[PDB]
């Protein structure tokens, strides 16, 4: 679909038989998902920000529907504040940013 | 242009005389660069990260060409590791994001 910017580009990804509202960010390279447990083992990973760094779990190859299209990529659950779907994920869905 | 997301989506923009490169980022509500002497009157600005705030600079009319699309718009100046062109000037080039 075509999303313009006026707004927050907020749409729905089904991950996990649970349906959630997620931000699409072309300047993240991971995708960044609200605690939940997801099949399979994880990777600790310790991302970072301005004053530190947050202890993830990473869950690698999970299907995730956005907007009805299917994906499958890595997933870092945590204690993020929103839902983000990084590169990672936008490059399956076939997604460009056009002007 | 289309610009496709399997690499970062790094372009050319030309603010206060100087060329920079700069992410285009729809996550990012505004336009966040780096240490540049900005000709024009400015605010302190505060913008919070991982466990933490950074000050920098908002000046607020500046024109800010975009590989050749003029755009003006605030931009925040200071500390940034990456310059981040966000949603308020990406609306101001008609940028979207499509898929
Ligand atoms: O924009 C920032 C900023 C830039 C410049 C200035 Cl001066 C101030 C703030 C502040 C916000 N962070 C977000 C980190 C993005 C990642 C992440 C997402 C969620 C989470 F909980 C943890 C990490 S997404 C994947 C890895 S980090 C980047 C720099
Ligand atoms: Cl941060």
């Amino acid at each position: 679909p075509q999303i313009t910017l006026w707004q927050r580009p907020l749409v729905t990804i089904r991950i996990g038989g649970q349906l959630k509202e997620a931000l699409l960010d072309t300047g993240a390279d991971d995708t960044v998902l609200e605690e939940m447990n997801l099949p399979g083992k994880w990777k600790p990973k310790m991302i970072g920000g301005i004053g530190g760094f947050i202890k993830v779990r990473q869950y690698d190859q999970i299907p995730v529907e956005i907007c009805g299209h299917k994906a499958i990529g890595t997933v870092l659950v945590g204690p993020t504040p929103v839902n983000i779907i990084g590169r990672n994920l936008l490059t399956q869905i076939g997604c460009t940013l056009n002007f």
